[PDB]
C-alpha cells in the first residue's frame, strides 16, 4: 500500500499519506474553539498523520458561517492551545487553515451589520444562498470593494493570524485560497472586475495571493505554510475563463516565492470537483516544485492509485473523514466505511453528528 509509505513534508516526517481535509463544522461556539473540537480532532489523529483544521477566522470581518473558530483573539489562542496539545499527544501534525470568506458573508456575520468586503461590488448571484445562524438560508448582499490600503491591512491580518497559530502550537498554517472566498475573489476573472494593479491580467489577479503567502512565509517560515486553491470549481460564482492557465499562473508565483526565500513551501493543496487529456490536478502537480496534495472525491482505490502513479504525495479526504474517525486505519485494513449525515455537517451539537460516529 503506497498510502502508508513515509513522506517528509518539510521538517515533519509523516508515516502515512492520508490527510484530514479542512472542513467547517460550526461547533466553535461564538468563534471560540470548544473542547468538542479537541475531542473531534483527537478521534482522527494518528501517529505521524497530517491534519488540517476547519477554516479559521483571521479578523472580525472574515466569517461567513456560524460559530466558526477564530485565531485573531488572545482567548482563541489559549483555547486552540488545548486542542493542539491533545492532537500532538497522539503524535500527529496539524495545520490551521486561515480563512477569509470575502463577499460570501451576511450582515448577521459582520460587526455592526456592515457589508462584507471583496475585490468587487458584485454580489454572489441569487442562485446561491447563505446558511443563517438559525438554520434557514439568506441572501448574499452587495460587498464593499476595498482599496489597496485595506488590501495590505487584510494581508497583515493573515500575518498576525499565522503568528497566533504558531503561538498556539500549530505546526503550520494553510492559506485558504479556494472555493470562491476572498482570495478566490481576486483570482477568478469572473469575479475580479478591478481596473487597478490587482485586476485584469493574470499577474494583477495573482498579486493578492502572492502577497498573502509572502507575508506568512516571512513571519513563520515557508516550510510551515501550505496553500490551497481550486481553479476549476465554480462554487459561489467563482468562474474563470481559463482555469488551467490560472492554476499554472498561481503555481508560477509559488515557485518564485520559494526561490526568493530559498526554502520550499509545506505543500500545494489542489481540490477539484468530486465527480471526476490529463487532469488539471496532474498538470498543476507537474508544474509545482514541492509537495502536492490532491483533493476531491478520492477513495481508497483512487488514493492508492494517485500516490502509485505519482499524481500526488499526499491525499486529503473530506466527507469520509467526518463519518470515519479511524479513516486512516480503515484504509489500511480495507475495512468498510461509515456513511456521513449531511444534515449535521454545520449543526452546533458537540456530539451529535460530530464525535458520535463509531470506530471500528
Ligand atoms: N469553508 C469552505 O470552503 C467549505 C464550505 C462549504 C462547502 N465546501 C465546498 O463547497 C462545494 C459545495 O458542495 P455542496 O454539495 O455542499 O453545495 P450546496 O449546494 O451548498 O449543498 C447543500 C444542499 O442544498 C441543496 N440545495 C437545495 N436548494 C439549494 C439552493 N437554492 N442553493 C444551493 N443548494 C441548494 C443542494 O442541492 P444541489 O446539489 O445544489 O442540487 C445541495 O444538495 C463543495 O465542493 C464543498 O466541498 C467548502
Ligand atoms: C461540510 C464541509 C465543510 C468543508 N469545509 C471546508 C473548509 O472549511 N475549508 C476548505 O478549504 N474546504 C472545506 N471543505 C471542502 C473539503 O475540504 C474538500 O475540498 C472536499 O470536501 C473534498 O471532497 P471529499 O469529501 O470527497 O474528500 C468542506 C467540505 C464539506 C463537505
Amino acid at each position: 500500500n503506497p498510502l502508508f509509505s513515509p513522506y517528509k513534508m518539510g521538517k515533519f516526517n509523516l508515516s502515512h499519506r492520508v490527510v484530514l481535509a479542512p472542513m467547517t463544522r460550526c461547533r466553535a461556539l461564538n468563534n471560540i474553539p470548544q473542547a468538542a473540537l479537541g475531542e473531534y480532532y483527537e478521534q482522527r489523529a494518528t501517529a505521524g498523520g497530517f491534519l488540517i483544521t476547519e477554516g479559521t477566522m483571521i479578523s472580525p470581518t472574515s466569517a461567513g458561517f456560524p460559530h466558526v473558530p477564530g485565531i485573531f483573539t488572545k482567548e482563541q489562542v489559549r483555547e486552540w492551545k488545548k486542542i493542539v496539545d491533545v492532537v500532538h499527544a497522539k503524535g500527529a501534525v496539524i495545520f490551521c487553515q486561515l480563512w477569509h470568506v470575502g463577499r460570501a458573508s451576511h450582515e448577521v456575520y459582520q460587526p455592526a451589520g456592515a457589508a462584507p468586503i471583496s475585490s468587487t461590488e458584485k454580489p454572489i448571484s441569487n442562485r446561491w444562498r447563505i446558511l443563517m445562524p438559525d438554520g434557514t438560508h439568506g441572501i448574499y448582499p452587495k460587498p464593499r470593494a476595498i482599496g489597496t490600503y485595506e488590501i495590505s491591512q487584510v494581508v497583515e491580518d493573515y500575518r498576525r493570524s499565522a503568528l497566533n497559530a504558531i503561538e498556539a502550537g500549530f505546526d503550520g498554517i494553510e492559506i485558504h485560497g479556494a472555493h470562491g472566498y476572498l482570495i478566490d475573489q481576486f483570482l477568478k476573472d469572473g469575479i475580479n472586475d478591478r481596473t487597478d494593479e490587482y485586476g485584469g491580467s493574470l499577474a494583477n489577479r495573482c498579486k493578492f495571493i502572492t502577497q498573502v503567502v509572502q507575508a506568512v512565509v516571512s513571519a513563520i517560515g515557508a516550510d510551515r505554510v501550505g496553500v490551497r486553491v481550486s481553479p476549476a470549481i465554480d462554487h459561489l460564482d467563482a468562474m474563470d475563463s481559463n482555469p488551467l492557465s490560472l492554476g499554472l499562473a498561481v503555481v508560477e508565483r509559488l515557485n518564485k516565492i520559494q526561490l526568493h526565500s530559498g526554502s520550499k513551501l509545506a505543500y500545494l493543496h489542489v481540490t477539484a470537483e468530486a465527480d471526476w487529456e490529463a487532469r488539471l490536478m496532474r498538470t498543476l502537480r507537474n508544474a509545482y516544485q514541492g509537495t502536492f496534495i490532491c483533493s476531491g472525491g478520492y477513495t481508497r482505490e483512487l488514493g492508492i492509485e494517485a500516490v502509485a502513479q505519482g499524481d500526488a504525495d499526499l491525499v486529503s479526504y473530506g466527507r469520509l473523514f467526518i463519518s470515519n474517525p479511524d479513516l486512516v486505519m480503515r484504509i489500511k485494513l480495507n475495512a468498510p466505511l461509515n456513511k456521513y449525515n449531511r444534515k449535521t455537517f454545520y449543526t452546533q451539537d458537540p456530539v451529535v453528528g460530530y464525535t458520535d460516529y463509531p470506530f471500528l
